[PDB]
């Protein structure tokens, strides 16, 4: 009816048309992104405007013409007398013409310039500073301990956390760590951590405003020359070579015979076609914001739509440690952005070889159009698992059942040390299982003093620093419609007598329904009684006259938010919750803010103000998840963390939504009597996969997506 | 070695040669036995002591004696009771020997033995030919009644009866639906039958349940029909949709993923030894805990000794007499006992190898349950570790997990559980089990919505929980473990560089729990985050060598302790607990305790008792389970999505690094490489492809009963 693909992610030719629209109107001064000074006028990225629901659901269910496609634009302003960051809208693409101002309508004044994002040459004139006017103050400790030559580069910095300890400051901790050769510098921190102010606009007005050697305090690298000079320093001698998990990634074992491969006997049985993807039984758009990453849209089962939108938020780590990086380090991954992190997917090991695999685009910190290769993997997997089976020896004297197999879509952010695997996968029953696994390396300390309160040890000179990681998702659901009630079902047992044995007690099992009628009764704090079933449901009912619900259950080991005393707690107040419930709303379109990171003491987004009792009774209704867990590190997490056991997320599932299992009608399933021949190709699809059916593809030649340069 | 081997065909017909000539007549086929007979009911393996079992594997001893363990009812006799008798040594036994005093401290009553074949079949005799046709006038307009009930079936239920020493069960009644699930037409009858006796001869029937009333008979019950007090609707007794089908309308399209081994499987099977790369153990069935798995090695080293199914439990709500007190305890009619044949391709991977099982219950000849386990190694789409470096660096180094799996599948009425045991490369193992099969349904007669929910015409979905108990023997680096647990916690301090600041420390939290009931955590009360086993034996970077418990459960609120039935499965009340492991503490529950739960043949809570955890051979106790209240996606059957229960077991500085840094499907490159080069990385090679196919065997299945 409404056949458009307004969800998808602006093309080169998309980018390019709006990167000129701005070069144009920008004007006195307009610097490419990727050499500004903190003084210049930049564009920092410039994607998709996302469109307004009521419009895009006229055009998509009601045959009504589509909103206009737009781009939203992010241009540092410091070339002024009093600079500012700001948010511009700009369309309707694909040959703009018009350009509005969206900052002080979306924030209520301007943007403060120090909650921008720290670019690219800001950290290499940090690294200068570093490594020409400092690092050389103390070559005598350093030629000494770190193998360091005239300047030379050997070592190498790595970012922290907030950067300072109130509203307005930008001074961020960096650790220093062996620049190591195909494998992973975090594991190798040399025990110095340099404060660096860099508030000023000026890279030379930038100060060094304290030190951390070693478990000590100095107020300078002068100081510490001095003392070291003057033989008034132990100092630890960390290497910067070794052998095996904590200083290669290559195995050193010959290759063995080949692991198992899937393959789709005959023809897939989905397709992808732009951001949209279908098949037999599915349908949606994915896409991916360059700061809150993966999403989808317009999900429908069987033609009926279950979801708008669901989508990443933000991803939140939270350390502790001995050392002033590690203890003060609270990530707001979001802020450098899960999309503009994406990396490419290796195929044959990122998903699996014959996975369907999908370019991203994307203009960040730039003047033209990049694009990430494979970023994304669609495919059919078969879980090894049956989605339902009954066997019968009782009275008759058949089988019936079906094999799982599920349809997933993936993406990988891949920031500092992290690689965060982001799956959707869908279910033949109608359900929606999001997953979240954390990957990669580990960031670690210089092994000093009272280790057991902030990690373990996994390395020589290496702690594995203590962390919480959590991630946050927007869920609308529209279930048959807008309209949406949140239910809470659960179970009690109440005492009482047998009816026909009065003397004696039984405990009666009883189900409990309650409606959850305003924002706050359905507002779940991390450690409280959480409903076995919630819920959210239509005013319309199913056949035998249930709402027709989806029932979200959690999957997460939630750590321990960061106490509510915390002046930054603002910046992240989403951790504090399991699962909120909120009226849907245009200007609250998400949960966080890349601004929010550098300056959580003054949020851009407080996702607590959300929450502010309304009712959610018959409205449109968007429910918010928080899934995450704490992370201790320990040696198996060398020399990567490993997946198994850390995925954590949720699923939305089908509560008296239909009116029977939706997979009774699976062309997949299986059925036979006792008195029929099972080894029947007639009988029974199994009987004839040997003779003669599918024959095992030829591959593609692999190949790779490679690296940023 | 083949010593946790259950027991050969050859075997069970050897003991069943020495029970019979050594019993002397009577003596009858269980299969045959009325109560007052006597009675081989079950001959399966005991398992050998621990002791002497590491003494054989770890310093070449000879094996334990291999013995079988027989359940008798001995019914011809003034004194009825049940026995366990040892029988051995195997392949031919020269002694036999009854320790039940030694394990119960008493006899057996005889009426915790579990209802035989014939028991039911009898039931249903009196039912069918001596009892339903008293009601044949208001069963015909309620319910096409005819010959003589040949349309109608039974089902038992939960414990038999309000206290010890009653076997008065509940049975309700049902359409013998064709080639589908009976369990979803209910036709609204529940007789309370009494069969106490030893005498089938004097079965009374206690009690029956009509639309929301009870009357004391049969008779009593089609006297107010024929009276014109009982409103009679005709319930239809065939249909469309999979209330009344299993069979799918829509023809079958393009076939789905198929997984195979391109260069031949990776694993081997000998007997019931599975052998890998990196694991290596022994697996099997018990006839009533159901399945297990010994000597857990990964790469030659022991992580457990032995992981198993001790009980199933679900527990109902209701509208009527037969659900609302329905407890069933599934161990009493045996997880392996009712274990099913795998269908290739649905229950497993088409690919995997498909294992028999032997069994000698209620009868006197040995038979197999075919395609009983399935064993494959399954591409998970997932990678076990990866990273991807675009920073200072550029390198890719990561592993796509593949993993090795056991499963068979218990069929208990309407239930079909999964059992699953999968085996990670990082060196973790992983319990999962899956309800799945039909759900039970009451007929609905309204002021439902308390227990359960309208799922189709006439049926109520009834509310329910559901439980599983593992035994899990983890001997983390030898015998002598202690117990860890730990956490997080914020503590508010200055900031050092500047003390004006505050700021939220955090900080990990540890603490030794020394004593049992430091280590027994109930249902509803919080858990630590990090919970492990650790030896005293520390790894190289000076830290307890550990396995963490990690688990996987929505556990439904516990029948209350207040019951007098809640001593017949005290673990239901447990997540975890961890205890001395005993040689007198076998088992978390018994096959007698379905039968007279108020004095419970085990009583799990008995095992915690203030003894000392640290530094001795533990063994830890695992319950998962979930609240299910069924809805309408429950037809025809429960899916398996989202019902998916367990543990990990973990390893937590067991390593000095990950083992899977070892692996030799492991893929590595710098960007100054030749990704597309075979010798830089082995995906960029092509083994036999087409060329043509994975060769494929012939379908086969199992087949049924008989
Ligand atoms: C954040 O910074 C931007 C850019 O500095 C501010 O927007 C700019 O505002 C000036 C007037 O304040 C606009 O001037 C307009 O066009 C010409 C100059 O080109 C001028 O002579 C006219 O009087 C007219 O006002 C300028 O075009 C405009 N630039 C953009 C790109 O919108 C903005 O006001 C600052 N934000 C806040 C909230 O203060
Ligand atoms: C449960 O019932 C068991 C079988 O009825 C019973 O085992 C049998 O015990 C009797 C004596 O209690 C033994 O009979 C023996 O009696 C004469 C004495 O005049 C002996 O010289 C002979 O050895 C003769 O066989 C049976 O041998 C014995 N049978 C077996 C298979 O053990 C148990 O004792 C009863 N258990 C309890 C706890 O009461
Ligand atoms: C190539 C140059 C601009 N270096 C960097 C690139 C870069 O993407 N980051 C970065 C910053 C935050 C998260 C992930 C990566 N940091 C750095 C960085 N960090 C410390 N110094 N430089
Ligand atoms: C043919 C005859 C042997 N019938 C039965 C066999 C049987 O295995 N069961 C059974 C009882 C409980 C759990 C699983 C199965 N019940 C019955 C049974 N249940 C009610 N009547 N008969
Ligand atoms: C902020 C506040 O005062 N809370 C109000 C409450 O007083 C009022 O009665 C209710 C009516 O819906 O809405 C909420
Ligand atoms: C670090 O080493 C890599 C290759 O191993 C080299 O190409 C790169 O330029 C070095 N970077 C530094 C020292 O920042
Ligand atoms: C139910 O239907 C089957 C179909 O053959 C029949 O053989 C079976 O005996 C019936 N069961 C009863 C209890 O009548
Ligand atoms: C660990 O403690 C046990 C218990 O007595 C002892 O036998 C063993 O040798 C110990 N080993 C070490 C290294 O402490
Ligand atoms: C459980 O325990 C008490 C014991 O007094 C019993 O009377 C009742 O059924 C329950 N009540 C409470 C409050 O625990
Ligand atoms: C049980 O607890 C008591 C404290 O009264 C303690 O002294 C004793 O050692 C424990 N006894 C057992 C059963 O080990
Ligand atoms: C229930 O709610 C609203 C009014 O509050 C109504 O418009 C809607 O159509 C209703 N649905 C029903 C009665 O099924
Ligand atoms: O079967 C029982 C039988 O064998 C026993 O060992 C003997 O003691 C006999 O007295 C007895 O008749
Ligand atoms: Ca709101
Ligand atoms: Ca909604
Ligand atoms: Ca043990
Ligand atoms: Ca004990
Ligand atoms: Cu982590
Ligand atoms: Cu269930």
């Amino acid at each position: 009816p409404g056949q458009s693909q307004l969800f998808a992610d602006l093309s080169r030719e998309e980018l390019t048309a709006v990167m000129r629209f701005l070069t144009q109107r920008l004007g006195p001064g307009l610097v490419d992104a990727a050499q500004a000074r903190p003084s210049d006028n930049c564009v920092f990225s410039v994607e998709l405007q996302l469109p307004p629901k009521a419009a895009a659901l006229a055009h998509l269910d009601r045959g009504s013409p589509p909103p206009a496609r737009e781009a939203l634009a992010i241009v540092f302003f410091g070339r002024q007398p009093q600079p500012n960051v700001s948010e511009l809208v700009v369309g309707p693409l694909p040959h703009p013409s018009y350009m509005r101002d969206v900052t002080v309508e979306r924030h209520g004044g301007p943007l403060p310039y120090h909650r921008r994002p720290v670019l690219f040459q800001e950290y290499l004139d940090i690294d200068q500073m570093i490594f020409n006017r400092e690092l050389p103050q103390a070559s005598g400790l350093l030629h000494h301990c770190c193998f360091y030559k005239h300047r030379g580069r050997n070592l190498v910095t790595m970012t922290t956390a907030p950067r300072g300890l109130q509203s307005g400051d930008r001074a961020t901790w960096f650790g220093l760590y062996y620049n190591i050769s195909g494998a992973g510098f975090f594991l190798h921190h040399v025990g110095l951590e340099l404060l660096v102010n860099h508030k000023a606009l000026d890279p030379a007005r930038w100060t060094i405003q304290k030190v951390f050697y070693q478990g000590r305090y100095y107020d300078s690298l002068a100081q510490l020359e001095a003392q070291f000079e003057a033989g008034l320093v132990n100092v630890v001698l960390i290497p910067d070579n070794g052998t095996g998990g904590s200083w290669s990634l290559k195995s050193p074992v010959p290759p063995g015979p080949a692991p198992p491969l899937q393959f789709y006997p005959q023809g897939p049985r989905f397709s992808v076609q732009g951001s949209r993807v279908a098949s037999s039984l599915w349908t949606f758009s994915f896409g991916l914001g360059a700061f809150s990453g993966p999403r989808i849209f317009d999900v429908r089962f069987q033609g009926e739509r279950l979801v708008y939108e669901i989508s990443l938020q933000e991803a939140l780590a939270i350390y502790g440690g001995n050392s002033p990086a590690a203890m003060t380090t609270r990530y707001v991954d979001g802020g450098f952005g899960m999309g503009k992190y994406t990396t490419p997917l290796t195929r044959g090991v990122d998903c699996p070889y014959l996975a369907t695999y999908v370019d991203w685009h994307f203009l960040l910190e730039s003047q033209a159009p990049k694009t990430i290769r494979d970023a994304f993997c669609v495919f059919e997997q078969n879980q090894g698992l049956p989605l339902r089976r009954h066997h019968s020896d009782l009275y008759s004297h058949y089988f019936g059942g079906l094999a799982e197999t599920v349809l997933v879509v993936r993406s990988m952010s891949t920031l500092l040390n992290y690689d965060y695997v982001w799956d959707t996968v869908f279910h033949p029953s109608g359900a929606i299982e999001i997953r979240f696994y954390a990957t990669g390396y580990i960031s670690s300390a210089f092994l000093f003093g009272a280790t057991g309160k902030y990690g373990n040890q996994v390395s020589e000179h290496t702690l594995g620093t203590v962390h919480t990681h959590s991630a946050h998702f927007k869920v609308d659901l529209d279930v048959a419609g807008l309209e949406n009630w949140v239910w809470a079902e659960d179970m009690v047992f109440v005492p009482m007598a047998v009816p026909w044995s009065p003397e004696h007690q039984l405990q009666r099992l009883q189900v409990t329904r309650k409606l959850l009628e305003m924002e706050e009764q359905a507002a779940f704090l991390v450690g409280s009684a959480t409903p076995r079933y919630l819920y959210l449901a239509s005013n319309h009912s199913n056949k035998w006259g249930h709402p027709r619900g989806y029932r979200i259950q959690m999957l997460s080991f939630a750590g321990e938010p960061l106490p509510q005393n915390s002046s930054m707690a603002r910046g992240f107040s989403w951790e504090r919750y399991q699962l909120a419930v909120t009226q849907r709303k245009e200007e609250e379109p998400s949960s966080s803010s890349v601004f929010n990171q550098n300056d959580p003491w003054a949020p851009t987004v407080d996702f607590s103000d959300f929450i502010n009792n309304e009712t959610i009774a018959g409205k449109d209704l968007v429910a918010w998840v928080t899934a995450g867990f704490l992370h201790i590190p320990h040696a198996e997490d060398i020399p990567n963390t490993v997946t198994v056991g850390n995925g954590v997320g949720f699923f939305l599932r089908p509560y008296n939504f239909f009116d029977e299992d939706p997979s009774f009608y699976s062309a997949d399933s299986i059925y036979f009597r006792g008195d029929q021949d099972a080894g029947a190709c007639e009988v029974n699809p199994l009987a004839c996969l040997p003779q003669a059916a599918a024959c095992a593809p030829d591959l593609p030649a692999f190949s790779h997506g490679g690296f940023s340069h």
